[PDB]
This record gives C-alpha cells, structure tokens and sequence, in this order.
C-alpha cells in the first residue's frame, strides 16, 4: 500500500496506464499529461467490470470442458484432449487471476488492470 | 486539526463549499472542479468579514433590547417582551456563534463558515 | 530537505523562482502560476548547466593568474596585482560555489540556483 520508489501513499489511479501510483509519481514524467483519480472512485467500476468478464469465460470454459468430457469418455483421442488443454491454458490463468483480484484488496484488484482488461479481450 | 476520513492535514479552503478539507478531499468528486486555497491565505479575509458581521449584529441587539427594557419597565406587555424574546432568538445564537469563531482557532473559524454568512445575509 | 514554515518534503522545483519548495508552498500566493517540476528530473540539467560555468570560469580564471604571475615575477607593479586581485574576486567567489553545489546534495545544487546562474552571466 506505500509506492516503493517515493515511500508515499498509493492512493491516484491513472487512466491512462491503469496503474496505482503515489502523489510523487503523479508528477513525474510517466504520467505529464494523464488522468488521476482517487483508487476508492474506480474501484467499483472495475470490479464490476472483472465480475463480468470472470462469468463469461466460466461459462465459455464450463461449456468447453463438458465437452472435452465426452471425448474422455470414449477413450488418438488423447492427443485431442492435449489440444484441449492447450488452448484452454490462457483462459485458465485469467479465470484464476480474476478470482485473485475480486477476492483481495483494492491493490491487487487495481495495479495493471487495464493490462488483463486487454488480455480478456483478446479471447 | 485532521481529516477523520482520510488522516491527511486539514489545510486546503474550499471556496465553492466553505469547508476546510485535505488533499486527499480535494481529489474526491465532491469537489472536482472547486477552487481551492491555504487556509493560512483566507483566514484575515473571513476574520473581518465576520468582525463586522458581528459589530452590525451587537448595535442591532443593543438597540431592540434598549427598548425592549423600556416595556419591561412598565410592567399584556409580557407577551411582548416574550414576542421580543422570540424574534431577536437567531441573533442571539449568530452573536454566539461568531463570538466563538473570533476567539478560536483557524479551523472553527473557517469551517462551513459560508454557512454562518448566507444565515447572517437572511436578518 | 524540509521546509522549516510548512514541515513537508522540499521534492519541488519552481521554474519561475528556482527555489525548492514543498507541496504546501506550491500553493501559496508565491506560486500562484509557476511551472514546478520534481527536484529528481531538473537536477541533471542544472548539474551539466553549472559544470560547463565551472570550466569556462577556471579556464578565464587560469588565464588571467598565469599573467599575473608575469607581473608579480617582475617586482608600482604591486598595485597592479592588486588591482588583479580586486576584479578577479566574484569569479574566485563563484568558482568556489560551484564547486560546493556540485560536490554537496541536490539541495545545496538547486536551491536559488538560478540566482547563481545569472551572476555567472554577469562576467
Ligand atoms: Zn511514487
Ligand atoms: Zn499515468
Ligand atoms: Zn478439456
Ligand atoms: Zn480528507
Ligand atoms: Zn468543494
Ligand atoms: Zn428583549
Ligand atoms: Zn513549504
Ligand atoms: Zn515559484
Ligand atoms: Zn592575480
């Protein structure tokens, strides 16, 4: 909860960078021209926003896996559940970090969120 | 002398709400687009505004009683010095009021000051 | 690195005035519409600044001793050499400042630098 660099309180979440920052880095060059706002104003809106995107991929990998169910359940089908596997992985891991990021803090809820934003949106 | 919500120094004079507020205050949507200046930079502006508020107040309580004191001295003239009572009751409490911003510190001096004007405006 | 009137972190540097200040002075009347920056993003700048003033003021300085030795070899040349000795003294003053801003902190470099930075101009 204390910004590393400057030992100040972070507390400002920048727009532009989706990143939680302290009054310091606020004046630094990384941010000259971008837009702050107090953590506890968008915290609702992104966790919202996670909540959705955690529901529509449960449901994508809920309707993904009963199928890979049936395919098991025959047994190369095998190298057929490998694919499976596969191309599920990424989904696996935002599925996990969502439920990391909705279930803990306001940090971990906030800090890069815009950058698994655009991982969900890519799916 | 603190902000209970946020813990930061109460220091920053908000001119749109006449509230002393800290920085963290400032970010919050309350007051998004609101002027704001060192409470150390409007003090003397407001400490005379409510000198003279309370001089013109004190000859205007001096002259009712003045003569609210020559009916009491004739004693229903009790309903009318119970009338004056009643009438000169929100100078009495404004004359109070100011009488404690004056003699305090900075922050009962400021704080909702704007509030104490706009009641001093109405008599 | 404190501000003795305010008691915060002198991490500002004002364009206008060349002064290191903290967040509180940013906000004062002084400062009403000055361009401030963070100490740690000018300090380079203002260090490269005064070491080429540095070197140009102990060339000239250089320069003008060698042939003022000529003089004093000879020996009313003395008080030629103290004529020398009169109108080389501010750049022996400012040499020596220069010296002190660039060895110490980067409180000691910025703190008015600009001042030191038009009396270089003057010789
Ligand atoms: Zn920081
Ligand atoms: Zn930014
Ligand atoms: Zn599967
Ligand atoms: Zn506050
Ligand atoms: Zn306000
Ligand atoms: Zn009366
Ligand atoms: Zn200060
Ligand atoms: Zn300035
Ligand atoms: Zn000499």
């Amino acid at each position: 909860d204390h910004c590393a660099h400057h030992g100040e309180k972070l507390v400002l979440f920048c727009q532009q960078d989706g990143n939680v920052i302290c009054w310091l880095c606020e004046r630094s060059q990384e941010h000259r021209g971008h837009q702050t706002f107090l953590v506890e104003e968008v915290a609702q809106k992104y966790r919202e926003k996670l909540q959705v995107a955690l529901e529509m991929m449960r449901q994508k990998q809920k309707d993904a896996e009963t199928e890979c169910n049936q395919v098991a359940k025959r047994v190369a089908l095998i190298a057929r559940g490998k694919a499976c596997g596969e191309q599920t992985q990424s989904v696996r891991v935002l599925i996990s970090d969502l439920e990391h990021r909705l279930q803990g803090s306001v940090m971990e809820l906030l800090q890069g969120v815009d950058g698994v934003i655009k991982r969900i949106e890519k799916v």
